[PDB]
């Protein structure tokens, strides 16, 4: 409980909450498969950022998390890499069937953030496959794609979905996607999402979970409004600030 604070102070990591898992200074010690480690080098990513150092082990242990981190902090790997791992184990335990809804869900304010994060997921998923792991399937639920097209992407079952709140809500209400097996919900740029009026749509999306989920909220800012929303959204979260 003693050296971990030295790690944190050095990399300017502020944490709140109980039973915080130890920070980890290397991707290998976070027990990632080598195909992912190679993907990281191959993208020039040799060393974990502060948000990754404390964030990844927090997520891996199943804790809810509030991440106060900015665009460019490396936050995207914090919420993409662990769920890919989670999905990989589920698919190995029981291969996903044709319509089995998403296991992991990532909600973004905008179409372009959604595509970009979806793009990242498909990169790591592809490297796993090229190591003989099964294909994990990543779906986009954003505006500008038809209904037909949306149902096409998920006909094979979907492990991970990246959505904007409006389109996802509509699909849930129309029973075209289900959250019956969704165990992981990441909220990216939550501050922006609140500023844009998506609060209600997101609370509605919440009501489509039957039973526990791990929830993650990422926000560049933590004013009183985001703080109250986070308290209602998450369960005993570890708060991590860089
Ligand atoms: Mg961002």
């Amino acid at each position: 409980e003693e050296r971990h604070e030295r790690v944190r102070k050095k990399y300017h990591i502020l944490v709140e909450g109980d039973g915080i898992p130890p920070p980890i200074k290397s991707f290998k010690e976070m027990k990632f498969p080598a195909a992912i480690l190679r993907g990281l080098k191959k993208k020039g990513i040799h060393h974990p950022t502060p948000i990754q150092i404390q964030g990844i082990p927090t997520i891996l242990s199943g804790r809810d998390m509030i991440g106060i981190a900015f665009t460019g902090s490396g936050k995207t790997l914090v919420f993409t890499l662990p769920v890919i791992m989670f999905c990989l184990e589920q698919e190995k335990r029981l291969p996903f069937s044709k319509r089995e809804g998403p296991y992991g869900l990532i909600i973004c304010p905008s179409r372009e953030l959604a595509r970009q994060t979806h793009g990242i997921l498909e990169y790591y998923c592809r490297l796993l496959q090229e190591d003989s792991s099964p294909l994990l399937r990543c779906a986009l639920c954003i505006g500008g794609m038809s209904v037909k097209e949306q149902m096409e992407t998920i006909r094979h079952g979907v492990h991970m979905m990246v959505a904007t709140p409006g389109r996802l809500m509509d699909l849930l209400q129309k029973k075209m996607v289900s959250l019956d097996i969704c165990r992981y919900l990441a909220l990216d740029e939550a501050d922006r999402m609140i500023d844009m009026g998506f609060e209600g749509d997101i609370r509605t999306i919440f009501s489509y979970f039957k039973g526990q989920r791990q929830t993650l909220l990422f926000s560049a800012t933590m004013p009183k409004k985001i703080q109250n929303f986070a308290k209602s959204a998450l369960v005993k979260p570890v708060t991590i600030n860089v």
